């Protein structure tokens, strides 16, 4: 079982990954963000949030209202299954989920909820195996 996945947001608002896989065997899941590049938090700050499909539009709407000393997320939003904190160049963040809190049928995406950054792609989806 591969329980955790490594994972890099970039200075050109890009992250490595399209697409993350979690084992239906894991009884947790591991997300490690990292930031290549020169460019701070206030600039280039990059964040690791997941939710359901049809729910990443509302996250990142409410987030950007929210703003940067949030860390681009509404507080306690309970559409958010699991997120890091906002990171900048340099800097790391990992977040640990149960895969009990996924379900069978359902769509999942993960993204980055910073201003503009899910609108440029930074978003791809995850799906139990
Ligand atoms: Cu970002």
């Amino acid at each position: 079982a591969e329980c955790s996945v490594d994972i890099q947001g970039n200075d050109q608002m890009q992250f490595n990954t399209n697409a993350i896989t979690v084992d239906k065997s894991c009884k947790q899941f591991t997300v490690n963000l990292s930031h290549p590049g020169n460019l701070p938090k206030n600039v280039m700050g990059h964040n690791w949030v997941l939710s359901t499909a049809a729910d990443m539009q509302g996250v990142v709407t409410d987030g950007m209202a929210s703003g940067l000393d949030k860390d681009y997320l509404k507080p306690d939003d309970s559409r958010v299954i699991a997120h890091t904190k906002l990171i900048g160049s340099g800097e790391k963040d990992s977040v640990t989920f149960d895969v009990s809190k996924l379900k069978e049928g359902e769509q999942y995406m993960f993204f980055c909820a910073a201003a503009a950054h899910a609108a440029a792609a930074m978003k791809g989806t995850l799906t139990l195996k």
